[PDB]
């Protein structure tokens, strides 16, 4: 509010006197004006993938050896079956109302035919393999007699343990049998209610 004002004016029109000139000073010097262009539709990332792989989830535990132990202590006092012999323990079928571990059933398998010593179990660095190297997965079990006797052989065994699981899941049936390879009879055969670990 510097002057140009002129307070209090006579009455008839006039310029400012007590002002020669006092031009309107510039508010901004440049006569520049802003200038925001739009934006064209930039793709966003693709990303693909390389085949999905399932996490796979775990399963329980069972007291295998609760079942196969006694049953293994029978199968050595079987009629075909005989102390020193490898024994190609099948995997252990899950037959039972539900879903289980039956591989590790199958590694309790080779470890209950472990306790008792008269055997020669196979590894599943063998077994797996030869079900696989069949067809089948080291879960799947044997299932036939040939497919048994297959992996039996192709694994170095003198005969199978076909085992698996029925009854119940959570605590199922142990249900075994050893199947001479060298024949594909039945030698021994068992069941036994295995718990939850």
């Amino acid at each position: 509010g510097s002057h140009m004002v002129g307070q209090r004016e006579p009455a008839p029109v006039e310029e400012v006197k007590p002002a020669p000139e006092q031009p309107a000073e510039p508010q901004q010097p440049v006569p520049t004006v802003p200038s925001v262009p739009t934006i064209p539709q930039q793709p966003g990332p693709i990303e693909h993938e390389d085949q999905t792989a399932p996490p796979a989830p775990h399963i329980r535990h069972y007291d295998w050896n609760g079942a196969m132990q006694p049953m293994v202590s029978k199968m050595l006092g079987a009629d075909g079956v005989t102390a020193g012999s490898v024994l190609l323990v099948d995997s252990v079928n899950n037959r039972t109302n539900g879903s289980l571990n039956a591989a590790e059933a199958t590694e309790t398998l080779r470890n209950a035919l472990a306790n008792n010593g008269k055997f020669t179990l196979v590894s599943a660095q063998q077994l797996s393999m030869a079900k696989q190297q069949l067809g089948l997965s080291p879960q799947d079990s044997l299932g036939t007699r040939s497919k048994a006797i297959g992996i039996a052989r192709n694994v170095g065994a003198h005969y199978v343990l076909y085992s698996s699981a029925s009854g119940n899941v959570n605590a199922p049936t142990l249900q075994m049998q050893l199947m001479l390879v060298q024949t594909g009879e039945i030698i021994w055969s068992g069941k036994g209610a295995v718990s939850q670990q």
